[PDB]
């Protein structure tokens, strides 16, 4: 979406304000979507003022007097089109009016052109008209839109597509539809009338996932328009609705509170809601301003900028304790017609532009080129930074900025004096040391019947003890499903993570730290309407996991603590179904009687679990009280507390907290951790084996510490900051948990499968209690064992296939290891039920053509070998088919055919590798874009018949790749241009893409520059993945590829692995579904990967709506992986997943093994055609209906899963144009194709020649010098063109401005650019100057925005005024002089030189590695605004380092004529003590830091 507004201060209200808004909106269409049409609009709209002087003929016509303004309500409404169903509404309206004592006076039909809709929208229309209404007893002003909003809230419980009030107010109107936005005007006659004035406008293009439009759904709504996405929605709803039944503020009776009812609601929009809750606010007596600050509170803590506001930290302090962000990108644009004004969300993940005239006119919006202003005139240009706000007040005439807002909010109640009466908090930094037993027979005992098993304590909760972190593993979650297996398993594991990818990002739970939040508020939450000290009441925690000593001091507190037992006696008349009826019962009436906290215990009285007791599992029981206290109304009264022995790991940390827990004492983990630590073999090992760093204190704390590590990486994998908004959400997908389970205790958890009952559950509790009542068990489930649970993959079957491939049976032996498998995968439960007879196996088409629908898929260089890496290679080349350099780069020899291979197969070119043949190349097909952007040059990306934007992979879905520093040789460190023994964790997101508008951008600038290359957008199954996938396919991508849970990586967290991610069958069919009801499927190819190893889950993937199929592991192991799994650790022994040289020289492996390979599983393919009696796997795509549901099948732990998710798709027999995509999707008509076709810039390119160029650039121009680059780079490689280019450009540039720039290419720009700016630049200069007649100074002023220089490997970038956020966020290789910048300079630099001479945000230098940075500091507290995790600080001591500034400063001069730069230059002495070097320590002894 884009938005803004727009406000005249001083000037009478006019219509050339409206017409600039109309125009801006314009400027912003590439924002926006449209419809299946290609011609409705997914929303465009207006807020305005009262247009007075237009209603005023209205009033003249009827002979009628007009009420002054603050006396005349005005509602817009959409109302039926069939006449007698309007009528109806009109009445209904009229009937609310009246029943809040106002007097309607009339109806306006509003003059509108229908003809000029698009066709979904044309026959969607609803009437559109406006009711004049007044108050006989004098209101006016906030009380007239008091009962206005009343009325409102009372007439909206009819809500429809088709009646539905836009607004409803004496101050504001909102004109919106279902329109592109030059459209809106011409729908509308009333904005292009000349007579509709205003003081201000609030503008918003939309984009929706869905191709089907409705007109209620546009924005602004009533008091806001919102670009963004939330979170946290649904935890958010749950909270705010539990409100409701008490609401209480002074001003209004109980009556009229109980009229705005449902304040929120599930079904609609996180938009709708947040409108909703947030007038809510504005209406009981707050600014829009505060409203916001509450609902979307700044990340305060660690603010340097608030050091002289106090107050400002108190007011968020208290909020904390009461409301929970409502989390997620956000630029909010608001207005009462009061104030008009802006924020961002906390992290800043939208972009917010201003400009302010001399006359105090101002524009803000998403982007900074819209509305044009002379630019002489203009006084400022600046940005909101993360939390920030700015606002308007209207009648004083004032602008208002960020802090003097917050400060006036702020001081309105002694908030600070409140929390230090009130509030209690409870921390220890000591734990207790004496063991809870003393028979270590208890111990295991307890263990074994709580859950615990051999590879729990040995492979999670020791490690986490020992090393402080919880463990990293590889390979892929190679087992059945929770619900499939034989094996027991806890409740926990029937719940997946839910992950952000695109339509908002995850965060970076380590260098973005400083922006998150554990901590946790116990007690009963106060009236959010009307603050008192009474509310700050409160038991605050720093962290969820409370130990011996915090849980003792919370029993002690200032607040009622109940204990409430979770356990039960099995006396064959008790069930936990009547257990769990008991403990919510118990709950309830203990909550009744005033306990403020419930400690849920499954060790009540302190007694220990014994054979004649079971036990309700902790998440069950916590589930359950959550839900069934907010269905009595009791939620806000209490807060939970787990008090259980089955907690252990992070996942279930993060389970228990998001289905209710406030804290979780995890007693018996800490009892496993002193155990171990007393444990003489442990005693013993310390003595020598072990590290015996380790006394008992640290032991737990390092534990404690491992999950707090883990809980902010869960919550970073959505996107989350804090604790207290996971808290209520419920960011989980369940797996093989039945409906009746699932709406007792878990409500709104999306659970496809059906599954477990109550009693189920119990089963399997008393699995564990039968073993319980020498050691605990070790089960199949890390790594193989003989008698454990079953892995698809297995040393055994893996050197089988090897054998088979290498020959030319082994194959047959290998191929019944695979049939023997128990159920494993929800496809296994599935068989054919064919509608034709079988045909013969020569009608089938060829194992050529069906071979062309494989791929290998992206296993990073460095995760791999070269030697297997280009093995893949070359044999997916021979196939025709496909292999993707996954996030390492690519070495440049690979781009050309091998030319100079010997009789025994072996080239001088690649001679580490073995049976080559002349036509070979190892040049990857498909070249992939990562968050790293490690590979990413513009020859990388000409180089690619496909390109990949990869979002997430199945192992590890909220995170950045990840390669250990063992594995970066300098090999890699030289490809991926960083440093030698250095670790690289990618940051989680692309910097490049919050939204889905981001990601278009991204398409689009990829489409720039290499026009022919299909896009593929890599995404990973989970509920949601439909509705992302919808708008992935209108944001023009060619291919969408859907990765299951289940696959590869040679580096994750085990917790990821096992937790994160749903089945790929669950997420084909869904986005398969989604895009075939939005008639979109044609659109987009979609791709399938994980766990894929056969002929067999090819038909299936195939059936589900899959056209093509992705192989990872199983390729590995044709080529000699006997699946070892130590990927991660550089030790592989076969040479495949090893840097070491050594190890290397053991890769046998030829690309004629891998050929064979796939020819095996094509030949099986044509089988199950043959079988099915169909000639082409395009014949079958698709075909649901030709599955059922296998009758052989008997499920250990339920009777049966419910399969309709898999079932139930569009049919397909007879449609199937689906299946034919266009070529690659086009850009459209684009400013680099004029440039191109230039016969001048045709000679420079080709023949090497000078030339120079000159144009006129508007926002709308996206990707400026791109193309070109492309164009270049395909002919010479990044280095090659000796030619000269100089591009010069006047205006507003749009996105992505010189991005990808190559050497040879000079971009010149007067005026200014939005985000990306020089995007992936590789060589060449980038120079950004105002336009001449600006009269501000120019380093006090933005001129660039948000992740410039983003991954670039080279060039330099000069500008002539200040940056966004994210200033050379992954910088390679890429220098800079700019004059100041937002938060997160330099974030993952890993070389390059950046120059800032001006102030900066906070978190400098977070995960910076190598490069280094200078910056000119006058105020003196830059010390305070670095991330120290890694750079160091110093004054310029060093002859080189002066010498390296005064060099980049006086080129900045140069080419800028900067009068800063001028400044410092004129007097460089004086300058000089004034800077600061920022070193890491790979650069401490370069001769420019060190000397
Ligand atoms: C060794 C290894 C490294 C990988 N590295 C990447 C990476 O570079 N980028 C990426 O998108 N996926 C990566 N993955 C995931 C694969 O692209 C693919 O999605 C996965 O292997 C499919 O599942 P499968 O192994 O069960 O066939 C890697 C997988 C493995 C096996
Ligand atoms: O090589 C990289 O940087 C990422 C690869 C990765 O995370 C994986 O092996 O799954
Ligand atoms: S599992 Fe990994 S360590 Fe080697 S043997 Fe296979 S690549």
């Amino acid at each position: 979406c884009g938005v803004g507004f727009i406000a005249n201060l001083r000037g009478k209200p006019d219509h050339t304000l409206v017409e600039q808004a109309l125009k801006a909106l314009g400027c912003m269409e590439h924002r926006g979507g449209c419809s299946a049409d290609n011609d409705s609009g997914d929303g465009a709209g207006v807020m305005t003022a009262i247009p007075r002087e237009l209603l005023a003929q209205w009033f003249n016509t009827r002979n009628l007097p007009m009420p002054d303004g603050d006396r005349l309500g005005v509602g817009m409404v959409f109302l039926p089109q069939e006449p007698s169903a309007r009528e109806v509404a009109r009445a209904y309206v009229e009937e609310v009016v009246r029943l809040e004592k106002l007097t309607v006076l009339g109806w306006r039909e509003v003059p509108v052109n229908s003809d000029v809709l698009g066709i979904q929208a044309k026959n969607n229309q609803p009437h559109i008209e406006q009711i004049l209404v007044t108050c006989p007893e004098g209101c006016a002003g906030d009380e007239l839109d008091r009962r206005l909003y009343i009325a409102r809230s009372i007439i909206g419980k009819k809500l429809a597509e088709d009646f539905y009030v836009c607004s409803f107010s004496c101050r504001t109107i909102v004109y919106k539809g279902m329109v592109r936005s030059i459209i809106l005007g011409e729908f509308y006659l009333d904005l292009k009338n000349p007579g509709y004035t205003s003081n201000f406008a609030v503008y918003h293009r939309r984009f929706s996932t869905n191709t089907m439009p409705k007109w209620p759904l546009a924005q602004p709504m009533r008091l806001l328009g919102h670009n963004g996405e939330i979170n946290t929605l649904l935890g958010n709803i749950n909270w705010m609705a539990a409100r409701e039944k008490e609401l209480e503020v002074s001003g209004w009776t109980k009556a009229e509170l109980e009229a705005l009812t449902p304040i929120v609601n599930q079904a609609n929009s996180d938009s709708y809601n947040l409108d909703s809750a947030l007038e809510l606010l504005v209406r009981t007596g707050r600014s829009p301003l505060e409203a916001a600050m509450i609902l979307v509170p700044e990340a305060y803590k660690n603010q340097p900028a608030l050091k002289d506001y106090p107050e400002i930290s108190d007011f968020h302090d208290y909020y904390s304790g009461l409301q929970e962000p409502w989390d997620g990108p956000a630029l909010l644009v608001f207005s009462d017609g009061k104030i008009v004004g802006a924020g961002l969300d906390r992290n800043g993940l939208r972009p917010a532009r201003y400009c302010i005239t001399k006359d105090d006119y101002i524009v803000l919006g998403s982007e900074a080129g819209v509305v044009d202003l002379p630019e002489v005139d203009i006084v400022e240009k600046g940005r909101l930074a993360p939390g920030q706000m700015i606002a308007v007040d209207l009648a004083e005439q004032k602008i208002l900025k960020n802090y003097q807002i917050k400060q006036q909010a702020a001081q309105k109640y002694p908030y600070g004096e409140w929390i230090k009466i009130q509030r209690q908090t409870v921390a220890s930094d000591s734990f207790a040391e004496k063991t809870l037993f003393n028979d270590a027979q208890t111990v295991l005992q307890q263990q074994a019947a709580f859950g615990y098993t051999a590879e729990d304590v040995e492979m999670v909760v020791v490690p986490m003890a020992s090393q402080g972190k919880e463990p990293t593993f590889c390979m892929g979650d190679d087992t059945p499903l929770a619900v499939l297996s034989h094996k027991p398993r806890l409740l926990y594991d029937y719940f997946k993570q839910r992950f952000a990818q695109v339509t908002n990002p995850p965060i970076d739970p380590l260098r973005e730290n400083l922006v998150m939040s554990l901590a946790m508020f116990l007690g009963k939450r106060g009236n959010l309407l009307e603050p008192k000290a009474e509310s700050a009441r409160t038991i605050k925690l720093r962290s969820p996991l409370v130990n011996e000593v915090e849980l003792q001091a919370i029993k002690t507190g200032q607040l009622q603590v109940a204990e409430v037992s979770t356990l039960y006696d099995l006396d064959g008349v008790n069930s936990l179904e009547d257990a769990l009826t008991n403990l919510v019962k118990t709950a309830i009436a203990t909550v009744q009687a005033g306990a403020e906290i419930l400690v849920l215990t499954d060790r009540p009285n302190g007694a220990i679990l014994t054979e004649n007791q079971s036990f309700i599992p902790p998440l069950l029981a916590v589930g359950a009280v959550h839900h069934h206290l907010i269905r009595a109304g009791l939620r806000l009264k209490a807060s939970l507390i787990v008090d259980t022995a089955q907690c252990w790991s992070t996942h279930h940390f993060a389970c228990l907290v998001g289905y209710g827990a406030s804290a979780i004492c995890p007693y018996l983990a800490l009892e496993s951790v002193r155990q171990w630590w007393l444990d003489e073999k442990t005693q013993k090992l310390m003595e020598n084996g072990r590290l015996d760093r380790i006394d008992l204190p640290t032991a737990l704390k390092n534990y404690r510490q491992s999950v707090e590590a883990g809980l902010f990486k869960i919550l970073s994998k959505m996107g989350i900051s804090l604790l207290a908004s996971y808290h209520g959400a419920q960011i989980f997908e369940a797996i093989g948990l039945g409906a009746e389970l699932v709406e007792y205790a878990f409500a709104g958890t999306t659970s496809r499968v059906g599954g477990l009952t109550i009693a189920d559950v119990a089963g399997e509790v008393m699995v564990f209690h039968g073993m319980a009542f020498k050691k605990l068990e070790n089960f199949g489930f890390v790594n193989y064992r003989p008698g454990g649970e079953y892995h698809m993959n297995s040393p055994e079957m893996s050197k089988s296939l090897h054998k088979a491939v290498a020959a030319y049976d082994h194959y047959e032996l290998y191929r019944q290891y695979l049939k023997d498998r128990p159920v494993t995968a929800l496809r296994d439960l599935l068989d054919f039920n064919a509608d034709q007879p079988a045909i013969s196996l020569e009608e089938v088409e060829s194992v050529e053509s069906i071979v062309k629908r494989f791929c290998t898929g992206g296993m990073s260089l460095g995760a791999l070998s070269r030697e297997a890496h280009e093995t893949l290679a070359i044999a997916m080349n021979r196939l025709g088919a496909k292999s993707n350099s996954g996030e390492g780069g690519e070495d440049v020899v690979r781009y050309l055919t091998l030319d100079d291979v010997d009789s025994e197969g072996n080239s001088p070119t690649l001679p580490h590798l073995h049976g080559l043949q002349n036509g070979d190349t190892a040049n990857s097909a498909i070249k992939q874009i990562a968050s790293g952007r490690f590979g990413v040059t513009p020859e990388y990306l000409m180089s690619g018949k496909q390109l990949e934007i990869k979002m997430a992979q199945g192992a590890k879905p909220g995170e950045g790749g990840q390669l250990p520093g063992k594995k970066v040789s300098e090999y890699i460190a030289m490809l991926r241009r960083s440093k030698p023994g250095v670790t690289l964790i990618s940051p989680p997101p692309h910097h490049d893409i919050y939204s889905i508008e981001d990601l278009a951008q991204l398409i689009y600038d990829l489409h720039q520059i290499n026009p022919e290359a299909q896009v593929s957008v890599k995404l990973v199954a989970e509920i949601g993945i439909g509705t992302i996938a919808a708008g992935v396919a209108k944001a023009n991508a060619d291919i969408i590829q859907i990765s299951g849970h289940d696959g590869g990586t040679g580096a994750s967290p085990l917790s990821s692995i096992k937790h994160a991610g749903s089945p790929w069958e669950l997420g084909v069919t869904e986005v398969h579904r989604v895009l075939m009801e939005n008639q979109l499927r044609d659109r987009v190819l979609l791709r399938a990967d994980g766990g894929l190893k056969t002929g067999w889950d090819v038909v299936m993937a195939a059936l589900m709506g899959a056209e093509e199929y992705g192989f990872g592991s199983i390729a590995m192991i044709a080529e000699g992986c006997i699946m070892a799994r130590v990927c991660h650790t550089n030790n592989c022994p076969v040479g495949v997943a090893t840097q070491q040289e050594r190890l290397r020289q053991r890769f046998k492996g030829v690309p004629g093994q891998v050929v064979n390979f796939f020819y095996f599983i094509a030949e099986e393919v044509r089988s199950l055609l043959a079988h099915l009696g169909y000639r082409s796997l395009d014949d079958i795509i698709g075909r649901t209906d030709l599955l059922k549901v296998r009758s052989d099948v008997q499920l250990s732990k339920t009777q049966n899963l419910t399969l309709d998710c898999l079932l139930n798709l569009p049919d397909t027999k007879q449609n199937r144009q689906w299946l034919n995509h266009e070529p690659v999707h086009s850009n459209g008509p684009v400013l680099d194709d004029d440039i191109l076709a230039d016969p001048d810039i045709q000679e420079a390119i080709n023949h090497q020649t000078t030339a120079t160029k000159t144009y006129r650039l508007v926002n709308t121009d996206r990707t400026v010098g791109t193309r070109l680059s492309g164009a270049i780079a395909k002919k010479y490689g990044n280095n090659g063109f000796e030619g000269n280019i100089t591009l010069n450009f006047q205006g507003a540039a749009g996105q992505s401005f010189g991005a990808f720039n190559l050497d040879g290419m000079t971009l010149h720009l007067q005026g200014e650019a939005n985000d990306y700016v020089g995007k992936g630049m590789n060589g060449g200069e980038i120079v950004i100057v105002p336009h001449p007649q600006a009269s501000f100074a120019p380093e006090d002023n933005v001129i660039i925005g948000n992740t410039c220089l983003y991954g670039a490997t080279g060039g330099n970038l000069y500008a002539n005024g200040r940056a966004g956020e994210r200033f050379a966020v992954r910088n390679s290789v890429g220098k800079a002089v700019i004059e100041g910048a937002g938060d997160h300079c330099c974030e993952y630099m890993t070389g390059g030189v950046i120059v800032v001479l001006g102030p900066v945000g906070r978190n400098v230098g977070a995960g910076m590695t190598g490069g280094l940075a200078y910056f000119l500091d006058e105020v003196g507290d830059l010390p305070e605004k670095i991330n120290p995790e890694i750079i160091t600080l110093q004054r310029i001591t060093a002859s080189k380092g002066e010498e390296q500034l005064k060099s980049l400063i006086t080129a900045h001069v140069e080419h800028t004529g900067s009068p800063k730069g001028k400044a410092i230059l004129a007097n460089w002495s004086d300058y000089l003590g004034k800077f600061w070097q920022a070193v890491p320590p790979s650069e401490k002894d370069s001769p420019e830091a060190n000397n």
